[PDB]
DNA sequence: GCGTCGAGATCC
DNA sequence: GGATCTCGACGCTCTC
């Protein structure tokens, strides 16, 4: 499995090594780095998997270095394209762009220098939208390609009016490489974007999608106390730390901020409801950490954004789907620092769903139903993995059930914290009592939960009342819910006077066959420091943050692409203001020290008694 | 008009 | 600390 792309043996190997040395200054390289880094310097096309924080960027970057000529990278949002030049520009790497956000002038110039005999340019990043509207492109590529300085072609993220445009590069140029890279963990998507490129012999560099540093939790949630909740865990886990707060709606994101506000916590809204710039504002206040810590936030917040540092992502309501969970919790921790993924989880929040989707035109219905159960479903089961549950769903098998177990610092919820029962005669007796009782139903499952458990509450005290008194209140809630998801009970939405929505349960699909034909029902039952000098750390730490912001401020740079957070860390805990120690660290280079060097060690001097334990 | 949530009051 | 009942507010919808 790619053995022979192992080898430190090849012609190319000595300038390459001395690029990820001093250009990029790294160390060591990640899984299938160095294997796609050969492939593509051997001229192989190339498909690459790798998990959101995989390392990416480095197997078409390092390369590009190498490579006389250009490497043009086709990537879909201008935001990702800025950032990513911001990183090159910092490592003295020569890189630019061509988005249509971009003067008349200044593209003009860009084609001026890619034209010169040495086009300097290395790396050349595009939206796909100029590979059909640019003649100026196109004839500027055609040029390179004649004189042998069309390196390749890089389609960033993988992901119709795109994949015929990709086509047609490779049919105009096709003596140049292609590397492709997704993030994609659909395994469906990933075969149909492979087949789709359908580029001769590609290696295929594929890994696990596990991320390793996110601690997965799902809580109950009290709704009229969320805020309060979201708040207290946000000063007591991570005070000074960037996170997201994912609101169902609007309204909630308001009231989310304007909770946090008044703790004192620096929290904006970001929803649909707010004008373009106003977006914009915040997205940039967010990013750069100036005047907003927690974004509370709709689903209109996610794509083009790739903040390294995102500490915590909390979902106050769950998403309507799996992918949108795995999607947006995936903001957190792409720096492979340990970072938190917690969801507040309650079933009336699934009814709010959906009456979403009884809102949208049509089977497409259908689709969203089975989506949302399956998200409901990753919140019921309080007994797996929820590593394995979210990867399990992207068919993931044969990962390690120990992972949790193995590494406690990343555990999630359902590892630190069951029998079985044929309970099909007990649900025999539930549907013939809904079918008596059936807005389309005359109770809901609140009160179906008071009946069958016999409760004082209850709104009538014949048929399934007290027929559940073997089953404590969350085993009856649990089972109940359990019939709902299994298509053997169906809620119908009424909408009251106040626009709550109310959920009456009817018979679902599958009620006449548990009755009538046999489907067996089984329901399983559940229950539910410190040193002088890591605090000197700690205090170099704040400090160093403090010079990447200025140090962003006058470079027109975010604070992390002067240094990243992992380099920062590093810096800290070394408390040395010596070229030769702090060359060891990943991610510092001559280049960066001769830059940013002084600012950085000025801080790391003051430091200087606590350098030796 | 009425379902739902959560605080307050019971007994364990 | 649960478990269980009763009373009293308060109730509201996501993306190009
Ligand atoms: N071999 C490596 N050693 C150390 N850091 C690395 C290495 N490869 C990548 N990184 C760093 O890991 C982080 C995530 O990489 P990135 O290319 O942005 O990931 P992706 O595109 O897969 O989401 C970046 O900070 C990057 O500089
Ligand atoms: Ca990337
Ligand atoms: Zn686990």
């Amino acid at each position: 499995k790619h053995e022979r792309f192992q080898s430190l043996s090849f012609p190319h190997t000595k300038e390459m090594m001395k690029i990820f040395h001093k250009k990029f200054g790294l160390h060591n390289f990640r899984t299938n780095q160095l294997e796609a880094i050969n492939a593509a310097l051997l001229g192989e096309d190339c498909f690459i998997l790798m998990p959101t924080g995989g390392g990416k960027s480095l197997c078409y970057q390092l390369p590009a270095c190498v490579s006389p000529g250009v490497t043009v990278v086709i990537s879909p949002l201008r935001s990702l394209i800025v950032d990513q030049v911001q990183k090159l520009t910092s490592l003295d790497i020569p890189a630019t762009y061509l988005t249509g956000d971009k003067t008349d002038s200044e593209a003009t110039n860009i084609y001026l220098q890619l034209s010169k005999k040495d086009p300097i340019i290395k790396l050349l990043y595009v939206t796909p939208e100029k590979i059909c509207a640019s003649n100026r492109l196109i004839s500027t590529l055609e040029n390179l390609y004649e004189r042998k300085l069309l390196a390749r072609f890089v389609i960033d993220e993988a992901h119709r009016q795109d994949y015929k445009r990709m086509n047609m590069l490779r049919q105009k140029f096709p003596s140049v490489p292609v590397m492709a890279l997704t993030a994609t963990a659909n395994p469906r998507v990933q075969k149909d974007i492979l087949t789709q490129l359908k580029i001769l012999r590609p290696q295929v560099f594929s890994m696990s999608f596990n991320r390793h540093n996110l601690k997965y939790y799902v809580l109950p949630k009290k709704p009229k106390k969320v805020a309060f909740d979201c708040l207290e865990w946000i000063r007591k886990h991570h005070p000074y730390d960037s996170g997201i707060i994912y609101c169902l709606s609007r309204r909630e994101c308001d009231t989310m901020a304007d909770t946090l506000q008044r703790d004192g916590l620096a929290a904006l809204a970001y929803h649909a409801g707010l004008s373009d710039s106003a977006r914009d504002e915040v997205q940039q206040k967010w990013i750069n950490q100036d005047g907003c810590q927690v974004i509370c936030a709709t689903i209109a917040f996610g794509m083009g954004i790739d903040k390294p540092d995102v500490r915590f992502v909390i979902h106050a309501s769950l998403p309507k789907s799996v992918e949108g969970y795995y999607q947006e919790s995936g903001r957190a921790g792409r720096d492979g620092e340990i970072s938190h993924c917690l969801l507040f989880y309650t079933y009336h929040d699934v009814t709010r769903l959906k009456r979403l989707i009884m809102m949208e035109k049509d089977h497409t219905r259908e689709t969203h139903f089975n989506n949302l159960y399956s998200m409901v479903h990753y919140c019921e089961n309080i007994t797996e993995c929820r590593r394995i549950q979210l990867l399990a769903y992207f068919g993931e098998n044969g990962f390690n059930p120990d992972f949790c177990k193995k590494h406690p610092d990343v555990s999630c919820d359902n590892c630190c914290k069951y029998k079985t029962r044929d309970v099909t005669d007990d649900v025999k007796s539930i549907v013939r009592f809904v079918q008596e009782h059936s807005p389309s139903g005359r109770f809901t499952m609140n009160m179906l939960v008071d009946i069958f458990l016999g409760s004082k509450s209850a709104k009538i005290q014949s048929g399934i009342f007290g027929k559940g008194s073997a089953y404590s209140r969350h085993n009856a809630e649990r089972l109940f819910k359990k019939l709902i998801l299994d298509k053997i009970l169906d809620e119908d939405l009424y909408i009251n006077a106040n626009d709550q929505a109310i959920a009456y349960v009817m018979l679902g699909n599958k009620a006449q066959t548990v009755l009538n034909g046999n489907l067996k029902v089984d329901f399983m039952e559940t229950e539910n420091k410190v040193s002088q000098r890591e605090e000197m750390v700690k205090k170099c730490l704040g400090e160093l943050t403090e010079v990447c912001k200025s140090l962003g401020k006058v470079f027109g740079v975010h604070y992390f692409n002067i240094f990243n957070t992992v380099t920062l860390k590093k810096l800290a805990e070394s408390l040395s203001s010596d070229p030769e120690v702090l060359l060891q660290i990943d991610g510092v280079t001559e280049d960066k020290l001769e830059k940013y060097g002084a600012e950085v060690i000025s801080v790391l001097q003051k430091y200087s008694e606590w350098t030796s334990p």
